[PDB]
């Protein structure tokens, strides 16, 4: 008779009903919208170790929910394989990802956010954020990641808009795809020749051209790569914003001394924890966890939020306090699955929020609390429309 909660309490996030299911059914049973039964974990350490158990992988029956489906045995998406197929992709790509690398694009991520703003304020209007800033950056961040060039960014921003979201036609969606990959291969072939030092560059030269880089396979992952970031951060940005945006104290601290958003972005990431439902893992075996053991071959997701607001982790978890000692959160992943992406997802996230309140201080909502609208369509969380001016 059981369900998994939207909730989201709204305001801000996210625990919903979980307070009860955190203290008590620490592993309670709950139906998925597909009415397949499965298991759900809500206590910080439960959520984490559970996550990096030896025996927990992704694959065939019976995980997640998307109507549909344990089908397909869609190949790849390697973000739902266990090892040794999944690892050889994950690692195929880490060396690129890293930090020494990620803090490097510090000037180009800055650059880009700045140039996108240049227009924000130039076409003026009381405009929607999510669509306008929020997405804009996100994509373009990832452009800067994959070496995507000059301003064939709308060559790009477009097959994103189309391909990804709401309504097609299937053919004319499938047509979007056509470009994205005309684009990619464009590049995939181009960096074989004059290889720059970006993500196609990394994947092509080191791995591709001499390894099990099979140009079937690249585009695949480059696919799975863009799909990491467009929706998930855009999410974390425009929500993070709306938080700040309606609770002035928060900008406050962040202005007295702007050496914060780092701590802030970690803190928001935790507290917003929009990444909630990680995959879901089928339990490889029976597994002890606060003793209630999870049956061999069952569905078990790990609620990132539930865990992110567990007091066993850190005191007073609702409070968006920025000067916490202790916030080894995991709005990102835990264990060999964890968000490879997140080093970006931080520069994405600070340069984005940072500047919003540098260059455009107190913009405000065009809309009203009572017509702001939160997306809920993917499990990764976000907002449909956010409406502002300055
Ligand atoms: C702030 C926004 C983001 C959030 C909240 C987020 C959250 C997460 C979480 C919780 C996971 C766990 C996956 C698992 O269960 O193993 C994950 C996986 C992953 N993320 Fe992100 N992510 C964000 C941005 C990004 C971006 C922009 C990228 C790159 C485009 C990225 C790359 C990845 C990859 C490659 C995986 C799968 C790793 C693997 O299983 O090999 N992330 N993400």
């Amino acid at each position: 008779p059981r369900d998994f909660p939207i909730q989201r309490g709204c305001p801000f996030a996210a625990p919903a009903e979980y307070a009860a299911l955190r203290t008590d059914d620490p592993v309670a049973r709950v139906t998925l919208p597909t009415r397949r039964e499965a298991w759900v974990v809500t206590r910080y350490d439960d959520v984490r170790e559970l996550l990096s158990d030896p025996r927990v992988s992704a694959d065939i029956r019976r995980p997640g929910f998307p109507g549909e489906q344990e089908a397909g045995a869609r190949f790849r998406p390697f973000i739902r394989t266990d090892a040794p197929e999944h690892t050889r992709y994950r690692r195929m790509l880490l060396p690129a990802f890293t930090v020494r690398r990620v803090r490097a694009m510090r000037p180009a991520v800055q650059a880009r956010v700045d140039e996108i703003l240049d227009g924000m304020l130039a076409a003026g209007g009381p405009v929607d954020l999510v669509s306008a800033y929020a997405n804009a950056v996100s994509t373009s961040v990832i452009c800067e990641l994959l070496g995507i060039p000059r301003h064939d960014l709308e060559f790009f921003r477009d097959v994103t808009r189309i391909s990804g979201s709401r309504n097609s036609t299937a053919e004319q969606v499938s047509e979007a795809l056509g470009g994205l990959f005309g684009l990619l291969g464009g590049l995939v072939a181009e960096r074989r020749e004059e290889p720059r030092d970006d993500l196609i560059s990394k994947l092509v030269t080191d791995h591709l051209v001499p390894g099990n880089v099979t140009t079937e396979q690249l585009l695949s992952t480059l696919g799975i790569t863009i799909n990491a970031g467009r929706e998930t951060t855009t999410s974390m940005i425009a929500l993070s914003t709306l938080l700040l945006l309606d609770r002035p104290e928060l900008p406050a601290e962040l202005r007295k001394d702007p050496d914060l958003m780092p701590a802030a972005v970690d803190e928001l990431l935790r507290v917003l924890s929009v990444a909630d439902s990680i995959p879901l893992r089928v339990a490889a075996e029976d597994i002890e966890l606060s003793g209630r053991t999870v049956p061999a071959d069952d569905g078990v997701i790990a609620l990132l939020a539930g865990a992110n607001h567990d007091p066993e982790q850190f005191d007073d978890p609702e409070r968006v306090d920025f000067h916490r000692t202790d916030n080894h959160h995991v709005a990102f992943g835990y264990g060999v699955h964890q968000c490879v992406g997140q080093h970006l997802a931080r520069l994405e996230l600070e340069v984005a929020l940072e500047t919003l309140l540098r260059r455009v201080p107190t913009l405000r909502l065009a809309g009203e609390r009572d017509q702001v609208v939160v997306k809920h369509d993917s499990a990764t969380f976000g907002l449909e429309e956010l409406m502002v001016t300055w």
